[PDB]
């Protein structure tokens, strides 16, 4: 009778042999030259495995799994549910003509230069044989499209001649493989390239068509948005409370920013305070971000910071941090962590920090500009200390494979949200009102994030009131609101991911407190959260208080 291990490591064998270019994106190379053709066949498919899965997996007692076993098997049990859901009730792959696309699976072949190159071709080689095919089941299932996604598919299929180019022949012709290799792999190539410009040519097509006739609305509605959001984010509220709650806190916060706003005020301006509050608080806001690093010591205060990061952290016992594990900052290649993906057993862990080089004077002014005096040290609190990088470390303390594939967004995102605000309250800047203000317009990214994302959704929010949101409750740039606007036409339930496990983790630290009283510590409540990984913060909740 197979363990609960032995069952986990086969039911990911078993993912990988169903979905080879998923494990390819994860980075295990099972089968690099298949190309799996998205037809119905493929859903059936889809859809043994889930029940085969699903059967598996309940032949396990839950009373007989370890803390790291339930929080596999409920990712697991999860994941399962919404592939069966995605497949039998969303149905992108029916309105989402930009979910088909070859050229991804191909970048990720052909751009490892460290992989043999033979090895890399010859997968390449086999997997667009089936390209023709690929795009007819694409056209196949395609049904009543969104404008929008009709849109990004010509796009992004376009871009597929960027890695089907010149310079791909040139490295076959170069290489190794032989003569008859390199005679096979133009013949393909031509097909190949034939098919998706033929491809393009239709979508062009049923967009022209779309802009006449009117087309599915790209907003999801209601029920599939709960339900999304359930799956996605799991949560341990609705869509509609975490809403409610983002209502609230927007106003907490701007009530906030206009008390801090009338304190300085005089400090900054001789000319008359607007009436309008928002108006004062734009422009107290807007003149503070005048004072940044310069910009070409960006990436040195960046270096300077961390260490000071992490001796406030130390000296206020906030969390145990290992000296012997030091973050190398590095200007970024071609700000965030990144960090070996768990098939990547050599790889080295860096903060990427791009230089402002390349960008025009006014570009680089506007960066530093939103990544002010204040806002660079929240920055450096989110990604580095004691924010994403700490909460990575921690995790690689007890790690498994199910939840480095399948680990949940909102937790990873929520704790590093969560940090900018506990650092804050333990006297991280000494309670410096400027600080605070500009920590203030920082969250309400975060808070507008979701109530945006579920007006448009739910509500039929406009892109008018959409962009008035940004800019006139969030103070946010007009560009900043263009992007975010394309962002929610484009996904859904992934921009309420910071909110979310941001306002989970709160109201569980509080409940907390209540809980243990004089007897709470700070230091062993985040030390514990930490200890499950990238699980749900419900999970951790739920085995925290049993
Ligand atoms: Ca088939
Ligand atoms: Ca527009
Ligand atoms: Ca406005
Ligand atoms: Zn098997
Ligand atoms: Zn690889
Ligand atoms: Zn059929
Ligand atoms: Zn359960
Ligand atoms: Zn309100
Ligand atoms: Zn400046
Ligand atoms: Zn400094
Ligand atoms: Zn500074
Ligand atoms: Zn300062
Ligand atoms: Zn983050
Ligand atoms: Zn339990």
């Amino acid at each position: 009778a197979a363990s609960f291990a032995q069952f986990s490591n086969a039911f990911i064998d078993d993912l990988w042999q169903l979905s080879p270019t998923w494990a390819l994106y994860s980075g295990k190379h099972v089968n690099d030259g298949y190309l799996e053709i998205p037809d119905e066949a493929g859903r059936v498919k889809t859809l043994a495995f889930v029940k085969a899965q699903q059967a598996k997996l309940k032949q396990f007692e839950l009373k007989s799994l370890t803390s790291n076993e339930t929080i596999d098997y409920h990712l697991i049990d999860n994941l399962l549910s919404s592939m069966a859901w995605d497949i039998t009730r969303f149905k992108s792959w029916q309105w989402d003509p930009s979910s088909y696309n070859v050229a991804g699976g191909f970048a990720q072949i052909i751009n490892e230069n460290f992989a043999p190159l033979d090895d890399r071709l010859r997968s390449v080689l086999a997997r667009m044989e089936n390209i023709p095919a690929y795009y007819a089941a694409a056209r196949g299932n395609i049904s009543q499209p969104t404008l929008e996604h009709t849109e990004l598919a010509v796009l992004q299929n376009q871009g597929a001649f960027s890695v089907f180019s010149d310079d791909l022949l040139k490295q076959v012709a170069d290489s190794g493989l032989s003569d008859a290799e390199k005679a096979l792999f133009k013949t393909r190539f031509d097909i190949a390239s034939k098919a998706i410009n033929e491809h393009i040519s239709w979508l062009n097509a049923q967009v022209s068509q779309l802009k006449k006739e009117g087309a599915r609305s790209f907003r999801i509605g209601e029920e599939l948005y709960e339900q999304k959001f359930a799956f996605d984010i799991q949560a341990g509220m609705t869509a509609k409370q975490l809403y409610q709650k983002a209502m609230v806190d927007k106003d907490r916060v701007q009530g906030e920013m206009a008390k801090i706003t009338d304190k300085l005020w005089p400090k900054y301006f001789t000319t008359p305070k607007p009436s309008d509050n928002k108006i004062a608080i734009r422009q107290l806001i807007d003149k503070l971000s005048t004072k940044h690093v310069k910009r070409d010591d960006f990436v040195s205060e960046v270096r300077k910071q961390i260490p000071e990061l992490i001796e406030f952290v130390n000296q206020k016992n906030i969390v145990t941090l290992d000296p012997k594990k030091p973050l190398v900052v590095r200007e970024t290649p071609e700000a965030s962590i990144s960090a070996p993906g768990p098939y990547d057993k050599l790889g080295n862990t860096y903060y990427n920090v791009t230089p402002l080089d390349g960008m025009s004077n006014e570009s680089a002014e506007s960066y530093l500009r939103e990544y002010n005096h204040w806002i660079l040290q929240i920055l450096n609190i989110h990604e580095a200390i004691p924010g994403h990088y700490t909460q990575l470390v921690y995790s690689n303390e007890s790690p498994s494979l199910v939840k480095s594939l399948f680990g949940n967004g909102a937790m990873v995102e929520g704790w590093a949200v969560y940090t900018e605000r506990m650092m804050l309250e333990e006297g991280y800047g000494n309670f410096e009102p400027e600080m605070w203000l500009m920590y203030y317009k920082w969250n309400l990214r975060v808070i507008c994030n979701t109530i945006l994302d579920y007006s448009i959704h739910v509500k039929g929010m406009t892109e008018e009131q959409a962009i008035a949101l940004m800019m006139d409750e969030a103070f946010q740039q007009r560009a900043e609101a263009e992007g975010k606007w394309r962002r929610a036409t484009l996904s859904q339930v992934q921009l309420t991911s910071y909110y979310s496990g941001y306002r989970e983790i709160y109201d569980f630290r509080e409940e907390y407190k209540q809980l243990k009283g004089k007897d709470f510590d700070l230091k062993a409540f985040h030390e514990k959260f930490l200890s499950y990984g990238s699980a749900p913060v419900k999970y951790i909740r739920q085995l925290m208080l049993e």
